[PDB]
């Protein structure tokens, strides 16, 4: 049956106060086409008010016409929807269109109220198309180009409940297509020039945890977990990049430079036992280091405790013969007390307990770890990534996670050593140079397989990650592990905590 | 008729005295709240204290100085 409604003007109205009324050509005012929003499936997983598509009347309803938006700054007019349907013969069900005037707001509304306004109803098996007239209701003169106007919309329900019979395969969905073209009554007003305008965003690459390369100690990542009993605002100088590219710290591109260095090596003799070489730092990619505007030589370790290095002639040419021994290293401050890798200088020892000339040094087993920054430049201040943070009240930074081989001495066991991006995050972010919009990028963690969605977070533009977790109380996540942005989030976005993943309740 | 004034302290702690020896009595209320990462901006001076072989120089610290608080008070 016909629409309860009464026609609505068209052109006549913004006449005397439009700058321009510009007309269409005719040969789109009735041809049928399918709307950019023209795809919808019904199947028996939807429930029986489910919203199967909802639009709102304007240019961006047509292609041709969306088109010729890009030119105009104004539009008024009425449309024509007509909704297809591919049912089978054991495709049982009633969908309802309904029209719903600007101002009403949203709701939820129950099937029966979407009876109360001008609307048609179909059974899912007709092989013809549905037609219904998408009236430009107005309460004002006509329309700007923003899609913050209130105009009128087509809500599409299921009405009643999908019932596929026969030999029942859920694999089976009805395809749903919508078309429309405009009524005569449509008109664009003003010309204006405005012929292309868009923007860009920041995504994140599809690769979970345990497939990447841990940031601050050159192994694979293993673990993914929160740890309020951890410190909360560690020091970390690589595996530091904001949302933007900027690079911080001593965070270097490769993950094969992570805890590693290159020197120039030799044995000067101040207590005379020739046992500790002096390294003379150069930077891995065997350029010259100067101290500058970061901590040490990129990549060099941001930890402390007394590092196991082995120490090879550096590879330059095939045929260069090659010398290796290993040393010691001692991280940390002690004390009295020589070493500053900002200065481009630090000591190893033999581990008496060969190689000279210019050399690379890459991490064996770490002893006495202690995840606290070393002295770089022996007492003096030095250029540092801040800490990291800060974080709401309840947010947690979400840990990336390998294990050192620790060594003793009767006993080398697995020690846990964090960060707060892969080095393929790192990486990603400081080619993309993205643009950022605002404080924090919301994210999914998600197990794109299942599809269950694990958390959310918020990944704050300064290349930290939190969660909102109570407990206190390591928590672990599965590794296996996509994150997807989100929004943009102001800072005082809260996140989602959490629940007993068990649903069941009773009517009681 | 005398008057007080403070010349050390002695065993300084930054906690309210018992003004009302165990019963409630009315108090400008806790400084706050702050938003996550936000904290007090201290204005701050120093008592004598004392000891008892050694007089060295204690923190005490307030929300605004004297004369912003007495600026407002004028201003309304």
């Amino acid at each position: 049956d016909p629409l309860a409604m009464d026609p609505v003007a068209g052109s006549s109205t913004a006449v005397a106060t439009a700058g321009q009324v510009n007309p269409i050509d005719p040969w789109i005012i009735n041809n049928f086409v399918q709307a950019p929003q023209g795809e919808f499936t019904i199947s028996p997983n939807n429930t029986p008010g489910d919203v199967l598509f909802d639009l709102s009347l304007g240019p961006h309803l047509n292609p041709f016409l969306l088109h010729l938006s890009q030119m105009y700054n104004g539009w008024v007019g009425n449309m024509r929807v007509r909704i297809m349907l591919a049912g089978n013969a054991f495709t049982a069900g009633k969908i309802i269109v309904s029209c719903i005037p600007p101002g009403f707001g949203s709701h939820n509304l129950t099937i029966a109220q979407a009876t109360l306004f001008p609307h048609v109803i179909a059974d899912v098996r007709t092989l013809d198309p549905i037609e219904v007239p998408l009236e430009d209701v107005r309460n004002v003169l006509f329309h700007n180009n923003d899609r913050n106007q209130q105009t009128m919309r087509l809500v599409c329900m299921l009405y009643t409940p999908l019932r596929t019979g026969g030999g029942t395969g859920d694999s089976f969905v009805v395809a749903g297509r919508v078309m429309t073209c405009p009524s005569p009554d449509f008109n664009f007003l003003f010309l204006v020039p405005a012929a292309a305008a868009a923007a860009r965003m920041v995504d994140l690459p599809v690769i979970q945890p345990r497939l990447c390369t841990h940031a601050r100690w050159p192994a694979p990542v293993y673990g993914l977990l929160v740890d309020p009993s951890l410190p909360s605002n560690p020091q970390w100088q690589n595996g530091r990049v904001h949302v933007d590219g900027t690079l911080l710290g001593t965070t270097p591109i490769s993950g094969s430079w992570v805890s590693c260095f290159a020197a120039e090596a030799a044995y000067e003799f101040q207590s005379g036992t020739g046992e500790v070489a002096t390294f003379t730092l150069i930077e891995q990619d065997g350029s010259a280091y100067v101290p500058g505007d970061r901590a040490a030589p990129l990549g060099y370790p941001d930890f402390s405790g007394q590092l196991e290095i082995e120490v090879q002639t550096e590879t330059t040419k095939t045929g260069d013969k090659l010398k290796v021994t290993t040393f010691e290293m001692i991280l940390g401050p002690t004390t009295n007390a020589d070493q500053a890798p900002y200065q481009g200088r630090v000591f190893a020892s033999v581990t008496a307990a060969l190689v000279d000339g210019r050399v690379r040094a890459v991490p064996r087993s770490i002893y006495g770890f202690q995840d606290t920054i070393p002295e770089y430049n022996d007492g003096l201040l030095v250029p540092l990534a801040p800490p990291i943070g800060p974080f709401l009240p309840g947010e947690v930074l979400l840990r990336f996670r390998t294990y050192m081989r620790q060594i003793d001495t009767a006993d080398a066991a697995a020690e846990a050593i964090d960060c707060a991006l892969p080095q393929e995050f790192v990486s990603w972010f400081a080619s993309n140079a993205f643009t950022v919009q605002s404080e924090a990028l919301l994210l999914r963690y998600r197990n794109t397989l299942t599809g269950q969605l694990l958390f959310e977070c918020k990944l704050y533009n300064e290349g930290y990650i939190a969660l909102s977790y109570s407990g206190s109380g390591p928590l672990t996540f599965p590794t296996d592990g996509i994150f997807e942005v989100v929004s943009w989030v102001p800072r005082l976005y809260q996140l989602a905590s959490v629940g007993s993943l068990a649903t069941g309740r009773m009517l009681k």
